[PDB]
RNA sequence: GGAC
């Protein structure tokens, strides 16, 4: 299963320090605008140590699901979340298309996940009924790891030993497909977030993805 | 400090 996950992982260094510093400033400006109430309601998802910023297409998850279950996550109504920022197209998405990571016109969803030290996201599969593959992630502000096949326990939070631990370094691009994207959860453990880390996740929603 |  660890070997199976490996076949679906593409990881490469793509962004330089100056490019990360420019984007990390754009991330800091996204956080500032969200704190000023200048984004649409569903653009900003707030949790104690993690903030999610949905552009282009957002999704419901977790406790926002009244009926929890496989296939229950939903996209928001059309045109609800804010459009992908121009700086995301030029700085992040044009670099990925020019380096053949994804086709042009693939990405219609750009989500920025912002983690404070000790933050996490519990094990999950990116909803197969919502998102097409592959899943592209670009990390910022610090180095961390992406873990697979972890079982979470709570009160207090405990995370089982990962099937695979993948270091995700600042400026590196992580791509998930196949088994690593479909047949096993991925997560972030609190111990792996030692400083603030942000990741811009570029995805393609399916033509049949249900909306709220 | 909680997406399976
Ligand atoms: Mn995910």
């Amino acid at each position: 299963e660890a070997r199976k996950v490996k076949s679906g992982i593409r990881q490469m260094r793509l962004f330089s320090q100056d490019e990360c510093a420019k984007i990390e400033a754009r991330i800091d400006e996204v956080v500032s605008r969200a704190e000023k109430g200048l984004y649409n309601e569903h653009t900003v998802d707030r949790a104690p140590l993690r903030n999610k910023y949905f552009f282009g297409e957002g999704y419901t998850y977790g406790a926002q699901l009244q009926k929890r279950g496989p296939g229950q996550e939903r996209l928001y109504p059309p045109g609800d979340v804010d459009e992908i920022p121009e700086w995301v197209h030029q700085l992040v998405i044009q670099k990925l298309v020019e380096h053949r990571v994804i086709p042009e016109g693939f990405v219609n969803s750009a989500v920025i996940n912002d983690y404070q030290p000790g933050g996490c996201i519990v094990s999950h599969v990116d909803p197969i009924h919502i998102f097409e593959r592959p899943i592209v992630s670009v990390s910022f502000f610090s180095d961390s790891a992406l873990c697979f096949g972890c079982k979470f326990q709570f009160k207090p939070i405990r995370v089982s030993e990962p099937v695979l631990s993948l270091p995700v370094r600042r400026g590196s691009v992580t791509v998930l497909s196949g088994y690593a994207a479909d047949e096993i959860t991925h997560c972030i453990r609190p111990q792996d977030i030692k400083e603030r880390r942000a990741v811009i996740i570029l995805r393609k929603t399916r033509l049949d993805a249900p909306r709220l």
